[PDB]
């Protein structure tokens, strides 16, 4: 128990169908923090679909999922549920449940992760937009990367602080927070890695890359709701 959220198996689901995937929480005090929940597409970015106080079971959806995923609470087992419903072959993917901090909210602790493939088979407006560049970069060990992070408003907040985080996801894996509030490491994150930026232009920079940081980088904000997250960067060799 060190802060797990262990999401539901595999789904092979019949179109119009539901599907329920679920994520049960241990290490930390349930009720004391937002789970939020991400979608994510093969390939495709993340996209927030919404959240859930298990305080009080309150939510607030991304307008583009309100009426299709259904998020609900069961404190007396720290564990949340998201329901989708009428399932179609475009709610194939990857779905994650994220904790959502106070402090910095940033996505400090994310599910493994729940694949959901719809199919017969029986086998397998003013939205802040976050731009990044470049899209992929191919580099040799040992190289520096630089990525940019671009959002359509500024990300100060009325606290004086900004909410731009970046995360890292590995391949095959669940992303990690890496950056929280511009430039703060999370824990754990050498310090090869290191952000900066204000306003509207922020930068993450890795003095030396190696084997274990390959993969795709995302950086987010979150200081206007909704939240929303950049295309990604993806770092490869050459
Ligand atoms: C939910 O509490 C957070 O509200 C907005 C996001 O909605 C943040 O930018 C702010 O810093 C608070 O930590
Ligand atoms: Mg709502
Ligand atoms: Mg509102
Ligand atoms: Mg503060
Ligand atoms: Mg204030």
């Amino acid at each position: 128990m060190e802060i797990q959220l262990q999401q539901s198996g595999p789904e092979l689901v019949k179109p119009g169908a539901s599907v329920k995937i679920s994520c049960k929480a241990s290490g930390y005090s349930f009720t004391d923090y937002i789970m939020l929940w991400v979608k994510q597409s093969h390939g495709k970015s993340l996209e927030w679909i919404g959240n859930i106080n298990p305080y009080y079971g309150s939510t607030s959806y991304n307008l583009k999922f309100k009426g299709k995923a259904t998020l609900t609470v069961d404190k007396s087992s720290s564990t949340a549920y998201m329901q989708l419903n009428s399932l179609t072959s475009e709610d194939s993917a990857v779905y994650y449940c994220a904790r959502k901090n106070y402090y910095g909210s940033s996505l400090d602790y994310w599910g493994q992760g729940t694949t959901l493939t719809v199919s017969s088979a029986k086998t397998t407006g003013s939205d802040v937009v976050m731009t990044q560049t470049p899209f992929s970069l191919p580099v040799s060990l040992g190289d520096q990367a630089s990525i940019s992070c671009r959002s359509s408003q500024s990300l100060v907040h009325s606290n004086g602080n900004t909410y731009l985080h970046w995360y890292l996801q590995k391949p095959g894996q669940s992303p990690k927070l890496l950056i929280y509030k511009v430039s703060n490491r999370f824990s754990g994150v050498p310090d090869r890695f290191s952000g900066s930026g204000s306003g509207t232009d922020f930068t993450l920079k890795i003095s030396r890359v190696e084997a274990e940081d390959l993969g795709v980088y995302f950086c987010s904000q979150s200081t206007h709701v909704p939240y929303t997250f950049g295309g990604g960067t993806k770092l490869e060799i050459k």
